[PDB]
């Protein structure tokens, strides 16, 4: 499987992706500023821990394209004010 780091913490994919699948079905991302390196569009979703879904701001985004396929993740970085690219990583 996979993963992300965002800064200190652990996004498990099937986590993230199921967090995921919830809102794309329910029609509740929102647009966002981002786009892939191949200029499709992204939408976002608050990024829970775990399983948790919220739409309440948590410090974590996850970013589809239209689908509903995760791209990838962010964590904003308060100090500087901008959503930092998670590290994706892939398992043995």
């Amino acid at each position: 499987s996979d993963g992300w780091t965002c800064a200190g913490s652990d996004f498990d994919g099937d986590q993230v992706r199921g967090q995921a699948r919830h809102w794309v079905g329910q029609q509740k991302t929102k647009f966002s500023e981002f786009h892939t390196h191949n200029d499709v569009p992204l939408c976002y979703f608050e990024l829970g821990e775990g399983n948790q879904l919220t739409q309440s701001y948590t410090g974590f985004r996850a970013y589809c394209d239209e689908p509903g396929d995760v791209y990838n993740l962010r964590y904003l970085d308060v100090s500087s004010r901008t959503w930092v690219l998670c590290t994706h990583y892939d398992n043995d």
